[PDB]
């Protein structure tokens, strides 16, 4: 329903916000889980791991498995590797440590919680994005304003005369002559032309759209230049053979094809 | 959520971390080490090995195999070859001879340890990148620069006129007759037009950011121009192969694929 | 870590040590030894070989093998080579006859070295290194000079009017019409454009770049023109023959590939 003015105002900041949720979207569902716990929401997991880069998981005796968000600590380990994990939910404070290998039988108190990572150096996705997102749209309003150039390429500087007349002889201009102006109507001694041209580039302007657009595919892992989602995948397999090593639950990830 | 004037103002020193932060990651996971004991974090030894250079391989009695960081001496063999290992960490100060090649079976009180290179000059792996990031960012800072250059390719100067006036008859204009300034409105006799072209290379700058991808990634050995990651192969094997013939284990390294 | 602005302050003088410190290393390891004692070692005899060109070989009773560095004499045999190789090492100053050719058994004291060279010229490879580094990292540089140019066409001279309204109409221009400098504010009498125009060649300092990285290469002899590896490898193998026939070793060398 909406009218056309109502968004040749704001235009910018709509392909923004369009091309964002899209990217979020189609990035929330890249990843593929199974042989989870059914009460382990994994739509939550990609989540919390996008948008901050880590996610706990540790198992709760009353709730459940309860995967769970937080902060991570300062107490480190000598590899450069945390402790305990106190969680920032607001209702939930829960505080517990961590496994990241094995010592024997006597290990802890069977307490610890697992760690996912988004990638090794704890960055967010959404970075990129947020990058992209903005120059696509800021292309799309670049190949408008080119476009809208092409009605304006010359002015016509008709001082003394009026308009109504200079302007119903090209309305009434069939095709037998060429226009002219002439009769005592007209001065036809000070009009002059302008050349107020503006190049044709939105062929070349789309292209970059889709250099872009094939360049955020790339650094996102779904497919000149090669992408590797190892940087995503490693981790987590990683993790999940910490979890089915910590107890007796089969994981697995992968892409969804 | 952010919002898209909350990027355009910080738009070189965003896509310089994003870069940064990705090709380290990416070359964090170049190899892939295997029949290492449980207690060494390969991933520690990568980074290292990557940022710094070296990293000692030295096992203790209560700890363990305690794959740890550190400096080199001056104190050097006739083959250029150091001999001892002083620890750099804040809490572990420890020293320790190191071990080059074999002497019989008296050779040492076997409480020597061995040192892996990232390559036979010491070199770190970041100076590409922190570079090659660099150069990327400050090209896609150009794209932008030479796209938003196609709004503006002409001017016009209207002294004594209104601006008011002269906006609303672009407004107004459909397309039946070209542009008039008609009118005792409008003065039309010191109107003019300058040419401030600009011309399109964003198409090449594309090229050229693709370019400089793959020599990323030839000169870090992940495949015009080859590549060989023996640089950083060789040394490890040799390391290896130490660790091997000073103990029993049989350590292995190759990349991931 | 590095900040952008602690890179792009110094950018030649890293291009070059980035590249030397490869090239160094990618020459180190173009030869493999075989059969050799396991008491010399092989990377010293190859730096000291690229690094001044020779290096001799000369066993000791104590120590061992001992391959060992140091300078040549000027008592030389009618067929213009040496007599005695006298040491250059700190702490040993040993000195020894050389054997070049057999005579009879009784040919001297059996106490005579063996010298190698990296080629008949006693040319070390560092020369070439050095300029083709340079070389690359002056044209990495001219790069970025070029590319950073396509920011700066045009240039507007406003000498009586002033900065902040001539630069808002550009940040509230939209796209429905031209750009327009009109009212008492401006003066539109004295505006003028200058074509600073730079043209565009670093998509041909590319392939530059990729020439000479394939000259160095060549001239390596690891792979227009062609590039013979006989000139390092001859002399290599023409020592090793000298040593299976002074003593009753076995010892072989070529590329690793």
């Amino acid at each position: 329903y909406k009218t056309i003015g109502e968004i040749q105002r704001r235009r910018g900041n709509l392909w923004f916000r369009t091309y964002q949720r899209y990217l979020f979207s189609l990035a929330y569902q890249m990843f593929e889980w199974q042989g989870l716990p059914k009460t382990v929401d994994p739509i939550f997991l990609e989540k919390q791991l996008h948008q901050r880069g880590f996610v706990a998981f540790y198992k709760d005796e009353m709730y459940g498995y309860l995967g769970v968000q937080g902060t991570l600590s300062g107490q480190i380990n000598l590899y450069n590797q945390p402790n305990f994990y106190t969680a920032s939910a607001p209702t939930y404070q829960k505080s517990f440590p961590l496994y990241w290998y094995d010592m024997g039988e006597d290990l802890n108190e069977k307490g610890q919680g697992i760690v996912i990572y988004n990638n090794l150096e704890r960055m967010p996705t959404l970075d990129i994005l947020n990058l992209y997102a903005m120059n696509l749209a800021e292309l799309k309003e670049t190949i408008y304003v080119n476009q809208n150039a092409q009605k304006t390429p010359v002015i016509i500087k008709a001082g003394d005369n009026d308009l109504f007349s200079m302007k119903q002889v090209y309305n009434k201009y069939e095709g037998n002559e060429p226009v002219i102006f002439a009769g005592k109507k007209f001065n036809t001694d000070d009009i002059e032309v302008l050349k107020t041209d503006a190049p044709y580039v939105a062929d070349k302007l789309t292209m970059l759209f889709k250099d872009q657009w094939n360049e955020a595919m790339t650094f996102l892992g779904l497919s000149q230049i090669q992408g590797s989602a190892n940087i995503y995948l490693a981790p987590r397999q990683e993790a999940c053979r910490l979890i089915n090593e910590y107890y007796g639950l089969n994981v697995s990830v992968k892409l969804r094809k």
